[PDB]
């Protein structure tokens, strides 16, 4: 796998992020019952921060969309909320990830596309470290994670939400990744 992205177009993306949404892998996501509309507003949201480097992006492989990520404020998400322990350091980037709906993949499909990831979040888009928050339950992702140099923060409750905070500083995904040719 070798992957490019560009950011996302609602209007030629809509329908197929919103197939992705339904499907009960992306259940994380919490939008499995979600409408058009819906989607649309989570997509316009997520790109309605000041800074551009912000919102969301679709990835693709030969012609095809292959996931969509978002590099999104801490300052505008759970992780702001007074209380849960992050401490905000300027060039924090937040990330979320959701893979297509297909069920056909290349070996080593999730390591190509958070290499990809974390290399835009860290080249194009600048940041410093990276910041995730997924549900201490979602295992799949916290593996994912540990591949391209994520350390465990520690947990925070969110209403109805356990979160596990992790971070990758830019110098630990140097040093861990060769600065995103491999796994850690």
């Amino acid at each position: 796998y070798h992957f490019q992205s560009r950011r996302i177009d609602v209007d030629r993306d809509l329908e197929s992020v919103h197939r992705w949404l339904g499907h009960p892998k992306s259940h994380y996501w919490d939008m499995l019952n979600s409408s058009l509309a819906d989607v649309e507003k989570l997509i316009r949201d997520a790109g309605a921060d000041p800074d551009p480097r912000f919102g969301m992006r679709i990835g693709y492989f030969e012609g095809e969309r292959q996931f969509l990520f978002e590099l999104y404020n801490p300052l505008t998400s759970d992780l702001a909320r007074p209380g849960t322990g992050y401490v905000y350091e300027t060039g924090d980037i937040g990330m979320h990830l959701l893979v297509s709906s297909s069920e056909r993949r290349l070996p080593g499909f999730t390591g190509a596309v958070m290499l990809h990831i974390m290399r835009t979040a860290f080249f194009e888009a600048g940041a410093r470290r990276v910041v995730v928050e997924p549900d201490v339950r979602n295992a799949d992702v916290q593996r994912l994670n540990a591949a391209v140099g994520f350390r465990v923060a520690g947990d925070f409750p969110v209403p109805g939400k356990t979160a596990r905070l992790s971070y990758c500083t830019r110098e630990d995904f140097a040093r861990a990744t060769d600065n995103g040719r491999t796994l850690a």
